[PDB]
């Protein structure tokens, strides 16, 4: 199974933002996919693509005092235009007031 990135750290949590940090120690993945959603909501997930050079990302436009679930996936181009995603690295956090 294609591995999850490692060591998701959520920091700088404000009323409307949070910083995500992760590691890809082998620098295997060509890009990452970040998916985040209000924990209580269904079918309202936001999906961001980020270049494989990155190890951090600032979530913005979040609602205050709200719990979010976030997952980060590595994306690997296995053949032609077929992309495989590995296992998720996930966290749950709540924004401030």
């Amino acid at each position: 199974m294609l591995p999850a990135p490692k060591n998701l750290v959520v920091s700088e949590v404000t009323e409307d933002s949070a910083r995500l940090s992760w590691d890809d120690p082998a620098a295997f993945y060509e890009s990452f996919l970040i998916q985040y959603q209000e924990s209580e909501k269904v079918g309202e997930a936001i999906v961001l693509t980020v270049p494989g050079s990155e190890r951090s990302y600032d979530l913005t436009g979040l609602k205050p005092g709200t719990e979010y679930t976030v997952s980060i996936y590595g994306v690997h181009n296995v053949y032609k235009d077929t992309n495989m995603r590995g296992l998720p690295l996930s966290a749950i956090f709540t924004t401030g007031g």
